[PDB]
RNA sequence: CCUG
RNA sequence: CCUG
């Protein structure tokens, strides 16, 4: 059992490479409206979830949605890679503005697992160098997450640990 | 600040080398009866907090006290090094027996800091090899703490982070 | 210091 | 994929 305790008013930031299973995990554990996805936001602004050139607009939209949810006291899960500190920073700031608890859930999986999953995907794929970079960035990020402002930091170190997760929401 | 959230019913396990500041930290944040110290227990059984030969008796007494407190629903802080998995295991089990949440607070400080603190102590000192070993064991322990059963894992990565700590005890 |  |  991998029990992850979170407050009812949480901003849950998923941290993981492309192919690490973030979207699958979010669908398993949360309501669809609780999950806001950066790729979905690329689709909202451009019709194309794969379009990297609309990244700025997509994240502007994602951040705006997060802010409205937290204003209204609604638990929110950010489904994006979040492997760069510069990506996490504005999310921590929004949580701070609305007195919300930021939670980090890190998919600390071997690069090989993510590359294999990516190779077999039919929906969307990235190049191998992208997953190599994401995995390196994820690993470098782990130590400093608490200091960034994550009040709960949960690291999942294998697919077996990921599969075992159950969230306990505390009111 | 470094806010560490803990439930009202917690077993707080301090993890750190001799010289890492565990006892000083414990008295800043918790009342005296909330803190049970392994060295104090060596004193209870033998008159000598330094005596390594009475370690079995001392931990038998400490575990018994912890069990009585958790049975009565009283928050308890374990002031011992807790750098070996075999030392943490019985503590996790006692917490489980009494439906208490185990919390890890790790003093991830450089060996050098602990060594210099140790040299300037007038109350009690250990040999250099002891602190070198404890620091290695502490660092090797960090990754696996969640999987051992610690429901919250807090790592303090510098004296500055230690100084910023505020416990938020949740009703 | 759960005992080099 | 917060854009080699
Ligand atoms: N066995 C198993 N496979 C998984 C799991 N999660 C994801 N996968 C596989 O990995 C592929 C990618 O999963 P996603 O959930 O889309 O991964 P992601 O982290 O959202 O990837 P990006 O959206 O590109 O960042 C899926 O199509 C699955 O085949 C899992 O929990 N268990
Ligand atoms: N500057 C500074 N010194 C500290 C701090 N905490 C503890 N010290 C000093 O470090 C020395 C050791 O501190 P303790 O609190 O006894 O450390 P410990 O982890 O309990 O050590 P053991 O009981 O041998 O395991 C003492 O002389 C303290 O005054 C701190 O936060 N800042
Ligand atoms: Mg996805
Ligand atoms: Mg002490
Ligand atoms: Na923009
Ligand atoms: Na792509
Ligand atoms: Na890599
Ligand atoms: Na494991
Ligand atoms: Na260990």
């Amino acid at each position: 059992s991998m029990k992850l305790t979170i407050p009812e008013l949480s901003l849950v930031v998923l941290i993981g490479s492309s192919g690490s299973g973030k979207s699958t995990f979010a669908k398993k554990h949360f309501k669809p409206t609780e999950v806001i996805s950066s790729n979905f936001c690329r689709g909202l602004v451009s019709d194309d979830e794969n379009d990297q050139t609309v990244t700025g607009a997509a994240f502007d939209v994602l951040h705006y949605i997060v802010s409205k949810r937290l204003q209204l006291g609604k638990l929110t899960v950010v489904d994006a890679t979040n492997v760069q500190e510069s990506a996490r920073k504005p999310l921590i700031e929004i949580a701070k503005d609305y007195h919300c608890f930021p939670v980090a859930v890190v998919f600390n999986l071997p690069e090989k697992v993510c590359q294999e999953r990516n190779k077999n995907r039919t929906d969307r794929q990235v190049e191998e160098y992208v997953i190599r970079k994401h995995t390196q960035q994820m690993k470098k990020s782990i130590k400093g997450l608490q200091r960034e402002g994550f009040r709960y930091v949960y690291i999942l170190n294998s697919p077996e640990e990921v599969e075992e997760v159950v969230f306990e929401r505390q009111p």
